[PDB]
C-alpha cells in the first residue's frame, strides 16, 4: 500500500509537447482502471514543493484546515481530460502556467499529501 506522501510524489511531482500529459498521466498510473478527469504536475525541486507545508495556511477545499499556499508562484503543467477521451484510451489537454499551488500536508514530518488546487 503507497502512503498519501508517496501517492503525492507520484501524481504531482516532476522536477524539472503537447503529448506531455499523454505520456505522464500514463506513466504515473493515473489512466488505470479510469481516467483520473484533471491533474497537475510541479516542476519545481521537492524540496520547495515539501516546504509549502510550512508557509501560508488556509482553507482547504474540502473544509479541513490543513492546507497551505505556496508563498511565490510555481511552474506548474494542469492535465485535462479532452471530450474525446474514454477509457481506456484516455485523452488530455496540457496546459503549461505559473500560478501557486495550495496542497494538503499530514504526517510527522508534515509533508504534502494531496493537491487541492493551483490559484
Amino acid at each position: 500500500k503507497e502512503s498519501a506522501a508517496a501517492k503525492f510524489e507520484r501524481q504531482h511531482m516532476d522536477s524539472g509537447s503537447s503529448n506531455y500529459c499523454n505520456l505522464m498521466m500514463c506513466c504515473r498510473k493515473m489512466t488505470q482502471g479510469k481516467c483520473k478527469p484533471v491533474n497537475t504536475f510541479v516542476h519545481e525541486s521537492l524540496a520547495d514543493v515539501k516546504a509549502v507545508c510550512s508557509q501560508k495556511k488556509v482553507t482547504c477545499k474540502n473544509g479541513q484546515t490543513n492546507c497551505y499556499q505556496s508563498k511565490s508562484t510555481m511552474r506548474i503543467t494542469d492535465c485535462r481530460e479532452t471530450g474525446s477521451s474514454k477509457y481506456p484510451n484516455c485523452a488530455y489537454k496540457t496546459t503549461q502556467v505559473e500560478k501557486h499551488i495550495i496542497v494538503a500536508c499530514g504526517g510527522k514530518p508534515s509533508v504534502p499529501v494531496h493537491f487541492d488546487a493551483s490559484v
